[PDB]
């Protein structure tokens, strides 16, 4: 959610900062809407009024009472419709706000889609192969490890059943993303709810604009009005709705939280083999909760604890800038890390890293505060993949392929797998 | 399922074995339905051969027609209609078979309730405290580690949010489990969908008679009619039937697994506070199929594998054999591990092991062969908990608690919290 007051303040100067994205505001609309609900809200109070006030006359004349008595309800029966339009306006009005997407920052190159998108840094060099370059798929039926059909007869397809030891592999991988961010990077290790409510998924931005992009569940018979929820497409929905409705002490901040979780989306065509798309995923999120001073500063360390885990796991990847076209909904600046993948012979996204800025802290009412101060203010909110393990095990596997097809574990790895130095 | 077979040469016998876990089966209608599915069968069959018939003498003709045309459209409207009216008692006779819990194993006590269970062994000495015991609820709390407030905000009652060394302890737990399995009991280790389709929840037994007991997902747009699923209530659903429609060489059995995966279960009043009943929890399940004469000493085997858990982490416990009223559906024999639960005085459940026999590879078609074999027959299964996450952690906190609050960390998991002894 942006600023109701910017949006009153400055639409022209808003609606060209959001033109960048390819997103066209109705400031028209919304002007026509507004200035219609400023009429209903004076007729509405003045009915609140004047309801409170023949109802503070009954009270008086009960003590020292019919023609009275039909008055207030008759005030009453008009109130509640009164009340009931302008609620329907309301709706309206937070409807076309709440699928506005967040104001790019400066910082962001003018872009279309990805094609626009600018390579700031790159690191290692990809290896050059004695052999034929088999893909994960391959390896993964090779080793009797990755098993597509045997997940289509359990759920259906964008599924996989992990076996042995690439499922111990996969499982090694998220056990190191996890030490390494709880034990160097200040990380605090969480348990979350992998189904969420209404609430939560509005506060992080998948309500109301993707709902089409959840696995939504049926409402529980003994929960009939209180469980309509959906599965969490990133840790970053119930880790960065912690703090919402908060108030927290500024010297408490930065609130830097880690957790391993599988993901849930429903997002054709594009690669349509493999673990790149896939309904669920396993993914190590970081989030950081900072004040709006730090955020810039947590976006490039933030994005240096995910590279250092590509750098730790010898896998050569490449920083992109993202342009104003190709960010997420709730973002104000993006870097995404590209690993190499050997069998596509070019860069992959694994992590995407984001500063939200005020965003979700607006719609989540998460706020921090000096103890000196007569006010408070919102914090910023900034989420990364540190990372999302189906993919990094595509990297590892493609990366550390021998001429037989058996996989060389990384040597940061090997104390994960009881040193274990090949699978095969 | 039960054999149809069975059910038709001895149903006085199967209904008497069926009586000791308090289910009474309708040995009339099931008989009345299948006298006149027999009627309908012959009536229909007759419709097939004269329609191929009918068929076959318009094929001679249209090359040596009308009057024979218009005969084959008549016959195809009636056997079209005599197959759907038989479709339909199929149907209503198959929801009352696969409606039959599993016939108990002659090893199960007979009883009514929980209370007809028998002790079989105990093992450990619960402590003797110097302070009052304070619950995991109360200790969760005064770590700042176990967050329920948290989670009713995120999602609502029943989930948690675990933050800092309680999540990494009960990861720890989780990481210990599963290389116990792995590397001492002779387990596969897998990664699952934890999303399943109705075919899987049909195979072990949840459909058709305990769907409100699953969290159920609304269809996918673009996969409308193939992605009616249910979230797992255990790793025993997609771990089960990943032999389904298998013929297994019975020199490749056993086959056991593992998977460590979140739960899903919509079971009030009872154990309303706390980690003990939770609509997500996480679990470390043990698989075994089986060839059929193996099954009895193989729940043994899977018994004692849950055992060495509770063992090596300290933990007093009660093995009991549950009666024939206490089972749940799918069983013919169950053991279950009671852990002890200081703030409790009593033992809780902490894990449920069974014998399934031939009840879900029959629903299944999960076969074994010898390669000399002109037939095959269906293996058996079995499944239990080593062990039930959560209440893992329960019993840990509340049996390693401190005066001051401390969580002392057992022996055997400080190589998992990198030699740590305390928790606060
Ligand atoms: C398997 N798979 C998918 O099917 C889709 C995406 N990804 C990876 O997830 C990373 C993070 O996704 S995101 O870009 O939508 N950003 C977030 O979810 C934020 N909370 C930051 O993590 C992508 O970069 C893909 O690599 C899959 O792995
Ligand atoms: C948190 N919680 C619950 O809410 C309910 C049960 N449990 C534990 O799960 C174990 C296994 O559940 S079961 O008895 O239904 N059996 C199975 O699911 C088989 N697949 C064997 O695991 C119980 O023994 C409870 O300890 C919870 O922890
Ligand atoms: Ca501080
Ligand atoms: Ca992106
Ligand atoms: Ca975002
Ligand atoms: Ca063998
Ligand atoms: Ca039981
Ligand atoms: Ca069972």
């Amino acid at each position: 959610m942006l600023d109701p007051n910017l949006l009153r303040t400055e639409p022209d100067a808003v609606a060209e900062k959001l033109a960048r994205r390819g997103f066209k505001l109705d400031v028209d609309k919304l002007r026509a809407l507004e200035e219609r609900r400023k009429v209903l809200q004076v007729q509405t109070e003045n009915l609140q009024a004047e309801r409170n006030s023949r109802s503070k006359s009954i009270g008086q004349a009960k003590a020292r009472i019919e023609p009275l008595r039909l008055e207030v309800n008759k005030l009453g029966e008009q109130l509640d419709a009164a009340k009931s339009e302008l609620e329907t306006l309301l709706a309206e009005i937070r409807d076309i706000a709440l699928a506005i997407p967040n104001i790019p920052h400066d910082d962001v190159p003018v872009g279309r889609d990805e094609n626009d998108n600018v390579e700031v840094s790159r690191w290692g060099t990809p290896r050059q192969f004695d052999f034929e370059v088999r893909d994960h798929v391959t390896l993964g039926e090779m080793h009797g490890g990755l098993d597509f059909a045997a997940a289509v007869k359990l759920t259906g397809s964008r599924f996989v059943v992990m076996k042995g030891q690439l499922a111990r592999l996969h499982r090694a991988l998220a056990q190191f993303m996890l030490d390494l961010h709880t034990e160097q990077h200040g990380y605090s290790e969480n348990y979350v709810p992998y189904l969420v409510n209404q609430d939560t998924l509005y506060g992080t931005g998948q309500l109301p604009k993707f709902a089409g992009d959840l696995f939504h569940t049926r409402p529980l018979e003994e929960e009939a009005d209180s469980s309509n929820y959906a599965l969490i497409p990133t840790a970053e929905v119930p880790l960065t709705n912690l703090v919402r409705d908060e108030i927290i002490d500024e010297d408490d901040l930065p609130i830097k939280m880690t957790a391993h979780t599988p993901c849930f989306r429903s997002e054709y065509g594009r690669d349509t083999r493999g673990l790149i798309r896939m309904h669920q995923f396993d993914k190590v999120e970081m989030v950081q909760i900072v004040r709006p001073e730090d955020s810039m500063a947590a976006l490039e360390e933030m994005t240096g604890h995910a590279e250092k885990v590509l750098q730790l796991l010898g896998l050569p990847y490449r920083k992109v800038a993202l342009c104003t076209g190709d960010m997420g909904f709730s973002a104000c600046k993006t870097y995404d890390l590209e690993v190499w993948v050997p069998a596509q012979n070019t860069y992959r996204e694994i992590s995407s890293c984001s500063n939200v800025w005020d965003f979700q802290a607006r719609r989540m009412q998460a706020r921090c505060r000096s103890k000196s101060d007569k006010k408070t203010r919102l914090v910023h909110t900034l989420n990364g993949s540190g990372l999302a393990v189906g993919r990094t095990l595509v990297a590892l596997m493609e990366n550390y392929q021998q001429a037989d097809g058996r996989i060389e574990i990384p040597e940061v790895l090997r104390p994960y797998m009881r040193g274990l130095e090949y699978i095969g």
